[PDB]
DNA sequence: TAAAGGAGGAGGAGGAAT
DNA sequence: ATTCCTCCTCCTCCTTTA
């Protein structure tokens, strides 16, 4: 009958109270390897009751990601980590609107009582969305306020496609260079391949936040001097990638998976762009990821430190209006090709 | 054609009252 | 144990536009 905590500091969060740093892990999910779970916190009815049976029951931890970045994020984790001695990324990040948007300070209205944005999804605002509000604010810009019934329509239509102002009565959403900046992907990282503008919104709502999950990693980085082998199943954009590139830990191995081509050739150019020293090795689908060519990478470069992965939520999340079965969707239902993938090299690491 | 735009809620959290 | 009220969701799918 597992709730939601309040608030959602998990076992802490940088700069804020009701901080624990030990825990009663169960002896079953003792590493190696290590292994690093994420999906939304807002599920269906019995998901990640389920998730964590099949993860040998280890309590999520649950963390909005509002406690680093500026915007929110409600996730949970599962994991076999430590919790003591926890460090955060450098810089420290943009908290309030007010300072990861300077310049927009000089249009913001007196009337917008907010200083922290949604959740950053797939879908963003309109250009044609923001004229619909100009024309509406234009008349009443004479005096301090508009009427009630206007001011609820653009306040309405803001919280929900997270606008920002940037000119005179122009309130336009974000920009993919912002969206990076605020997850703590580098700028431009998802610009390269011919990427369209719809598909980076695409790949970097499905995405990890880099001071998050850092934050949690960063106990990896004394304990592993020499450096580390990763495994990340459904990579995305390289959200726990970059998370160790920033955390100053050297990349020794990672096999990534990832059945999206353009998100690919991120993850390469990142590589690339960085001068990184180890290797890098991309797989497609993970339905074919078998566990002869698991074993074989095993054997050759000596095992895997780190399984860090998140599955799919298009039928977990509060969006989906067509399908949202659980883990009894489609695309959902991969969460348990983790757990195939994740038992095979428990298997030797053993 | 490839890209942008628009139409379209259920479903719980988290309240502050009894 | 109650209400009653406000808010937020790693979104799918059809249509329009350049
Ligand atoms: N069958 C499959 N095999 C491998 N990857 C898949 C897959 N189905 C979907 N995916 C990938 O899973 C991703 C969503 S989950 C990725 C989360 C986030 N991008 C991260 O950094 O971890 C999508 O980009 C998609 O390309």
């Amino acid at each position: 009958p597992i709730r939601l905590p309040n608030p959602m500091i998990g076992f802490g969060v940088p700069n804020e109270p009701g901080l624990i740093t030990h825990r009663s892990l169960p002896e079953l999910a003792r590493g190696p390897p290590f292994f690093y779970y994420e999906n939304v916190a807002l599920t269906p009815k019995g998901v990640w009751e389920t998730i964590s049976r099949h993860l040998f029951e280890i309590p999520p931890e649950f963390v909005d990601s509002k406690y680093f970045c500026v915007a929110a994020r409600k996730r949970g984790y599962i994991h076999n980590l430590p919790i003591n001695n926890r460090f955060q990324i450098q810089p420290p990040p943009k908290y309030t609107i007010h300072d990861a948007f300077p310049l927009s300070k000089r249009w913001w209205p007196e009337w917008d009582k907010r200083t922290k944005l949604n959740c950053i999804l797939t879908c963003t605002g309109s250009a044609q969305l923001t004229n619909r509000i100009r024309v509406a604010l234009e008349p009443y810009n004479e005096e301090p306020e508009p009427p009630k019934h206007v001011q609820r329509y653009v306040i309405d239509q803001c919280k929900k496609w997270n606008l920002v102002w940037v000119g005179k009565n122009k309130a336009a959403p974000l920009e993919p260079d912002e969206m990076e900046s605020i997850l703590g992907f580098p700028k431009n990282h998802t610009r390269g391949g011919g990427m369209s503008r719809t598909e980076r919104f695409k790949s970097l709502g499905n995405s990890f936040q880099v001071d998050t999950v850092a934050y949690h990693l960063s106990v990896l980085k004394p304990i592993f001097p020499h450096g580390i082998n990763v495994l990340s199943l459904f990579t995305g954009i390289g959200g726990g990638e970059v998370a160790l590139h920033r955390l100053q830990i050297k990349m020794k191995l990672v096999v990534s998976v990832e059945i999206s081509k353009v998100n690919r050739n991120i993850l390469k150019d990142f590589w690339e762009q960085t001068n990184q020293t180890g290797e890098l090795i991309e797989f497609s689908d993970i339905q074919h990821l078998t566990n002869d060519t698991i074993e074989g990478l095993m054997e050759k470069y000596g095992g895997f430190d780190l399984v860090i992965g998140g599955s799919p939520c298009n039928n977990l999340a509060g969006g989906n209006r067509v399908s949202r079965v659980g883990l009894e969707g489609d695309q959902s239902s991969l969460f348990f090709e983790y757990c195939r993938i994740l038992e095979v090299v428990r298997a030797r690491m053993r």
